[PDB]
């Protein structure tokens, strides 16, 4: 059901420091090559009064290139799909919590995202729009119980670093649990190398295009 070229549609509803917004977008990519693009539009609550960069990692793990000897748990979960739940703890106390549902309908992936950002300092780089994209990251994957049923799901941990417009960096610690909707084979521990670029945007980041390349490899 996962072809060599796949499209997706995404909707996000969120709030950051109480500012509510909605985003609708579409994407496409090559799931076995690990590459994908997305075009997002802010349909309500724009222009966003905070940095786009805290949203960009929430817009697609079916598109991670995996070697044949690492089970591709998230690809195997389809057509039913999977859910994920993420916490990002930023170094100045801001927090982003995300929940997401991924399914396959009419030959396309369907993503539904709910996001809540809290406690960003009013004078910090997120609320002041002083960020300039993510450095490449490495997510460390491992099987572990993330939902209290006693059975392992797939967990990931990332140390992420955002570049600052005025010079410097700004760090976040991220934990995600990925949960298949049907029983499928979990891998052992491995790592995923990820690089996400904003490839174009209008001046106020209400229409934004992203590109991501992601590849799983042995530890
Ligand atoms: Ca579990
Ligand atoms: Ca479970």
């Amino acid at each position: 059901v996962i072809k060599e070229f796949m499209r997706f549609k995404v909707r996000m509803e969120g709030s950051v420091n109480g500012h509510e917004f909605e985003i609708e977008g579409e994407g496409e990519g090559r799931p076995y090559e690990g590459t994908q693009t997305a075009k997002l539009k802010v349909t309500k609550g724009g222009p966003l009064p905070f940095a786009w960069d805290i949203l960009s990692p929430q817009f697609s793990k079916a598109y991670v290139k995996h070697p044949a000897d690492i089970p591709d748990y998230l690809k195997l979960s389809f057509p039913e799909g999977f859910k994920w739940e993420r916490v990002m703890n930023f170094e100045d106390g801001g927090v982003v919590t995300v929940t997401q549902d991924s399914s396959l309908q009419d030959g396309e992936f369907i993503y539904k995202v709910k996001l809540r950002g809290t406690n960003f300092p009013s004078d910090g780089p997120v609320m002041q729009k002083k960020t300039m994209g993510w450095e490449a990251s490495t997510e460390r994957m491992y099987p572990g119980d993330g939902d209290g049923d006693g059975e392992a799901e797939l967990k990931g941990e990332i140390k992420m670093r955002l570049k600052l417009k005025d010079g410097g960096h700004y760090d976040a610690e991220v934990k995600t649990t990925y949960m298949a909707k049907k029983p499928v084979q979990l891998p052992g521990a491995y790592k995923t190398d990820i690089k996400l670029d904003i490839t174009s945007h209008n001046e106020d980041y209400t229409i934004v295009e992203q590109y991501e390349r992601a590849e799983g490899r042995h530890s």
